């Protein structure tokens, strides 16, 4: 009856890098919008919809690390941004904080989406410490601005990438790991919408957990064999890349997908992992999907808010 329209918007260089790598990976039923001052980068964007902002301000260059330029470029193009969003039920705005375009334009894009009624989720990075204190300070101002403009915000400090690489891991492979946070969040919501689960969750449940909330965690875990439900739930709530951990979550959207062997006992085990890890009484919105194609595998999806 209702088919929710999801859009992913990349703002500035890193945000548009994320959009390009996600399109390359493959994502059906999601629409991508690339927003940048940098016309050279936009010409290389794989996104179906591209918006060059601030051409008269920047003559087609980036914003040169000045967030005021990004902010003015986005406001001067509000109509174009609204046209690109129109029809969206949910908008993911992804951006690297600390530069000129993302820091200044991403909060404007999010505000536009929110006042179009879209469930608006920000997924943003903080700069590496080696990029210096000014960049960290600019980024912090952009994070605060994003928080004021979105329904829910996921922050990925780039410094956490240094916790998951070895000395040889290519930087592009590290960036793909940060990409997965957004990509797997979008996909879990897309999967939730597409299927009528045995205990069904739908977009209105996503809205209940994410609307007007603040910090969020999105995660997915997949496991097989003995103890699969516990292991998958631990993976879903344990990202080394997130600023916001599960601890102190008070609302959780949790979906469990399994084959016909999905037992009541292990659904409780998985739910209990999330309750006990949050260390709070969690308002859980719980769903289950029996996908008989799956054999021994189980999938746990978690969206946590209420901090
Ligand atoms: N994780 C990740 N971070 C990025 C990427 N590109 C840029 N960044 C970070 O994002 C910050 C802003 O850079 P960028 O998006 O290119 O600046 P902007 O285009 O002016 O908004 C940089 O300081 C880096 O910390 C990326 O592809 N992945
Ligand atoms: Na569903």
């Amino acid at each position: 009856s209702h088919m929710a329209t999801l859009k992913v918007i990349g703002v500035g260089g890193g945000g548009n890098n994320a959009v390009n790598r996600m399109i390359d990976h493959g994502m059906n039923n999601v629409e991508f919008i690339a927003i940048n001052t940098d016309g050279q980068a936009l010409n290389l964007s794989k996104a179906e919809s591209k918006i060059q902002i601030g051409e008269k301000l920047t003559r087609g260059l980036g914003a040169g690390a000045n967030p005021e330029i990004g902010k003015k470029a986005a406001e001067e193009s509000r109509e174009q941004i609204e046209d690109a969003i129109q029809g969206a039920d949910m908008v993911f705005v992804t951006s690297g904080m600390g530069g000129g375009t993302g820091t200044g334009a991403a909060p404007v894009v999010a505000k536009i989406a929110k006042e179009m009624g879209a469930l608006t989720v920000g997924v943003v990075t903080r700069p590496f410490s080696f990029e210096g204190r000014k960049r960290q300070t600019q980024a912090a101002a952009g994070v605060e601005a994003m928080k004021a403009a979105v329904d829910t915000l996921i922050v990925i400090p780039n410094d956490r990438l240094l916790d998951i690489v070895d000395k040889s891991t290519p930087m592009m492979e590290a960036f793909k790991e940060a990409d997965n946070v957004l990509r797997q969040g979008v996909q879990g919501i897309s999967d939730l919408i597409a299927v009528s689960g045995e205990v069904n969750l739908d977009f209105a449940d996503v809205k209940t957990i994410m609307s007007n909330q603040g910090s969020a965690l999105m995660g997915i875990g997949v496991s097989s064999g003995e103890n699969r439900a516990v292991e998958a739930a631990k993976k879903a709530i344990s990202s080394p890349l997130l600023e916001t951990s599960i601890v102190g979550a008070q609302g959780v959207l949790m979906n469990i997908t399994g084959g016909e062997s999905l037992s009541l006992f292990e659904a409780q085990e998985a739910a209990d992992i999330v309750q006990d890890a949050a260390d709070e009484d969690v308002n859980m919105i719980f769903g289950t999907v029996i996908n008989p194609e799956l054999q021994d595998e189980i999938v746990v999806t978690v969206i946590a808010t209420g901090f």
